[PDB]
């Protein structure tokens, strides 16, 4: 073990077709709502497995304490940790003590590590899918999270990076990128999710294009140790 | 300022529609055909801009000595100190002295390894296009080189990474990625180039799906200080 402490904020993912909440992403904060980066910047190589586990337990315990009945999304620590089976029971144990279905837990793989050689996140994704977890590719269209991931394995969901979503209602290039990626997603039976939606104009274009799942300040900012309600402008039109 | 010396190999790019050679990529080799990895291993921060400039001039001089009449494709090294604006003169002087038309020189931009700045390699790409150079995004669909690049700037050509190409006649996920990227490249009016083609089966599929420009061992391996001829089996049907 116990070097430093932190907690979670939660940000809803909204199904714009049914206007209900698909789930919440768990986002780490310091005890006074300090930033995620200011917490993760204290995570080094020696306490990576401890911090990984504590994030998982902390997100599961808080979501359950707050009464989350939809999905809980947890970023998988990008550091390609090994023996994917080692300390997966620490996540299985936590979900059992809070009676939280494995099937309601989605791990988001945000590949952005030091070495561009680690395709064996495929081993981890296929293992986690075998236990019943949902899976997502995070930050698709940025960093390392690219087509190279889709080529070798497919997750339930792909979170399109907010760089690709910003101002898309009037950016012809991003429009074409998204149009052709959605058909790719459809061909791969993968569900899209647009992240970082900030304005109604982006929302309205994404929804016409066929995206149902969306996340962003437009719907709700992350809520410190709380499960935010979603913007009235969208939930009543 | 020459701590060591090297030279070049050249590998043809074939336009399979017109059945003629589009150009040659210049690939650095050791003086005894040592690997490009072995030559770039000796590049540190101190001799970065020096090595770079030597690469471009060496490639132009050799190409001109060997009698190249088509395009010459040069890799723009990532971490190319990211401040070119004035230091393109050495490339412009070399092209003029060896009477090599600048419009037949293509630069291949493999990555944006200055991610603290956003428009960084966009700044360079637009500058070299403004001079009349050809440009290409290299290793598309692998590594850090992907859709995030296409969203903010467009080159004349996008070379699709051979990881996405490998065994594509057999791999239905890769067939879908490529079908939908090809239509995206069409929408953006970017000419696709398939890299690393190794067999006929791959070539025939890529050809049938509308790729014209291709490169790889199936056509010819890189030629040490030479301009290799292209395999007769593809040009004899
Ligand atoms: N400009 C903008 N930003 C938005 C919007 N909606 C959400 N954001 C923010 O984007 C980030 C998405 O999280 P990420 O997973 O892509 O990066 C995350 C994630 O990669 C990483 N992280 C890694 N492991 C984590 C972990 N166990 N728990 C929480 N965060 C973790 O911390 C990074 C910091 O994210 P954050 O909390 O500051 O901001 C959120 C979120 O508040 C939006 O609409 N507009
Ligand atoms: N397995 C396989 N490899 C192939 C095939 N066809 C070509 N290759 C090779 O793939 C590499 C494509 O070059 P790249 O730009 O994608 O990576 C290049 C490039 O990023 C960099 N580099 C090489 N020459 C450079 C140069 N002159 N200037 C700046 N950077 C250079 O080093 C890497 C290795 O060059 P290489 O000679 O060993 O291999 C070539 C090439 O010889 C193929 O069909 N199968
Ligand atoms: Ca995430
Ligand atoms: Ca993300
Ligand atoms: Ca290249
Ligand atoms: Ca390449």
């Amino acid at each position: 073990s116990l070097d430093f402490d932190f907690t979670m904020a939660f940000q809803p993912i909204v199904n714009c077709r049914t206007k209900e909440i698909f789930g919440y992403e768990a986002l780490v904060r310091g005890l006074n709502n300090e930033s995620a980066y200011s917490v993760i910047s204290r995570v080094n190589e020696d306490n990576r497995y401890l911090f990984d586990q504590m994030c998982r337990v902390k997100a599961i315990a808080l979501a359950a304490k707050l009464g989350l009945t939809s999905k809980l999304s947890i970023n998988f620590l990008p550091n390609a940790i090994y023996v994917p089976e080692r300390c997966i029971r620490t996540t299985l144990e936590a979900a059992k003590r809070y009676q939280f279905p494995i099937e309601n837990i989605m791990f988001e793989f945000t590949e952005a590590e030091r070495v561009e050689d680690v395709n064996h996140i495929k081993r981890i994704v296929e293992y986690y899918k075998s236990l019943g977890f949902q899976t997502a590719i995070d930050d698709f269209g940025s960093g390392y999270s690219g087509l190279n991931l889709l080529a070798d394995f497919q997750t339930n969901i792909v979170k399109v990076d907010m760089g690709l979503i910003r101002n898309i209602h009037a950016d012809q290039v991003r429009q074409s990128i998204m149009k052709n990626c959605l058909k790719l997603f459809s061909d791969l039976n993968i569900q899209p999710l647009a992240e970082g939606v900030e304005s109604h104009a982006e929302f309205a274009w994404l929804k016409a294009a066929g995206v149902e799942l969306m996340q962003g300040y437009y719907f709700a900012k992350p809520g410190f140790e709380s499960l935010p309600s979603v913007n009235p402008e969208f939930s009543e039109a």
